[PDB]
């Protein structure tokens, strides 16, 4: 049962209780730059808890380096320790993950875990 490697709930938790004190597990699905003009790349991610997927993840600028290198990848399963929440000006919310863990490599992992279905908002 690979699903039960992922915090199952965690992407509902944050969206609809405003829980910023738990430490889920999640799987990277996606990771994609977003246009910035001449600021720092922003990495913009698609995150599985093995029941939704949700793509307005950020990454702090400062873990940047993660992906650059590599060990932050698609198909890798991190444990979130510290991320906030901002809210824009249309509505959208953005998750912003400030420290992880990676616990598994992509290569370790190799597929997307379960069928995670999208979360609406």
């Amino acid at each position: 049962h690979m699903v039960g490697q992922l915090s199952r709930g965690a992407i509902a938790a944050i969206m609809q209780k405003g829980d910023t004190n738990i430490k889920p597990i999640l799987q990277v699905i996606n990771i994609r730059p977003i246009t910035t003009g001449n600021s720092p790349p922003r990495y913009r991610l698609l995150m599985s808890d093995g029941l939704n997927t949700l793509s307005s993840f950020m990454l702090a600028t400062q873990l940047n380096p993660l992906v650059e290198e590599e060990q932050l990848s698609s198909n890798c399963v991190c444990q979130i320790h510290r991320f906030i929440v901002n809210t824009l000006k249309d509505g959208r919310r953005v998750v912003i993950l400030m420290e992880l863990r990676v616990l598994k490599s992509a290569e370790a992992v190799g597929v997307k875990i379960g069928n995670p279905v999208p979360y609406n908002e």
